[PDB]
């Protein structure tokens, strides 16, 4: 199975902390990611949000997806993945600035595309797809995970999460809907990541106040800048991005024709 006996990981270097875990370095053939509650003995709550996140990992097995590696009980409950060198692809982005080719940027949308047409088939709704939560192992291959630290009521369980309000669907920050999370909320995130991509910048730059885009957006005033993309784009790219952040989620298409049509757009260049 995949619980790790006591005494086999040797915890190193504290990366972070938030209010429900903290993730270190670690041994345990080789580099690892570990990631522990802040409790030892946890409330019923916390060992079942535990519980439901080893749920979601351990059902997948994809080359996009971090790879989740086992999990320990003792001393701590925590959570064990292979360790990547490299950055997210915000870091890459919006902190350093890289300038990829738009050849990389492109295999860097197929790759994310992949991993979340791969979650999708196993009925997992990421809820928080941005690129913080894109990592670029070896600044190349792309490893989709969720890095956030911080208690969520019923997270691999439903409920809304914040922080990310740029990459939230319209219907995401109304919550009127009866299920307003679903695949085509992560696919509008999607959308807001190939704006990313393709601009090298956050949508809604030119907009000094979160509670105005907050609002705009959920009114459906607001969208995102599509001539903001790179002169070299290509426009069956635009195309794709225009349909993944339409504000009805309907006309939105799913990760298989959104995979299809990048494997498509990638042999033309
Ligand atoms: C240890 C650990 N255990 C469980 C999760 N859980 C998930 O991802 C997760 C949970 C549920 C569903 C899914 C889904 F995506 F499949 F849907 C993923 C994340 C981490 C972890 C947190 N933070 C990290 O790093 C920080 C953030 C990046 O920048 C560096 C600091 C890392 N890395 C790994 C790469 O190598 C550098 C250190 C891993």
């Amino acid at each position: 199975d995949w619980e790790i006996p006591d005494g086999q990981i040797t915890v190193g270097q504290r990366i972070g902390s938030g209010s429900f875990g903290t993730v270190y370095k670690g041994k345990w053939h080789g580099d690892v990611a570990v990631k522990m509650l802040n409790v030892t003995a946890p409330t019923p709550q916390q060992l079942q949000a535990f519980k439901n996140e080893v749920g979601v990992l351990r059902k997948t097995r994809h080359v996009n997806i971090l790879l989740f590696m086992g999990y320990s009980t003792k001393p701590q409950l925590a959570i064990v993945t292979q360790w990547c060198e490299g950055s997210s692809l915000y870091h890459h982005l919006h902190i350093i600035e890289t300038k990829f080719e738009m050849i990389k940027l492109i295999d860097i949308a197929r790759q994310t595309a992949q991993g979340m047409d791969y979650l999708h088939a196993k009925s997992i709704i990421h809820r928080d797809l941005k690129s913080n939560n894109i990592f670029l192992h070896e600044d190349l291959t792309v490893k989709i995970g969720d890095f956030g630290l911080a208690t969520v009521k019923s997270r691999w369980s439903f409920e809304q999460l914040s922080g990310s309000i740029l990459w939230m669907a319209p219907e995401v920050i109304r919550m009127q809907d009866k299920n307003p999370y679903s695949f085509q909320s992560d696919v509008y995130a999607f959308g807001i990541v190939l704006y990313e991509l393709m601009t090298g910048q956050l949508p809604y730059s030119n907009i000094n106040n979160r509670d105005q885009i907050i609002f705009m957006v959920g009114r459906g005033y607001l969208s995102p800048d599509l001539s903001k993309v790179r002169s070299n784009c290509p426009k069956a790219m635009k195309r794709l991005m225009a349909e993944c952040l339409k504000k009805k989620r309907d006309e939105r298409p799913l990760f298989p024709q959104i995979l299809a049509s990048i494997e498509l757009l990638a042999r033309s260049l």
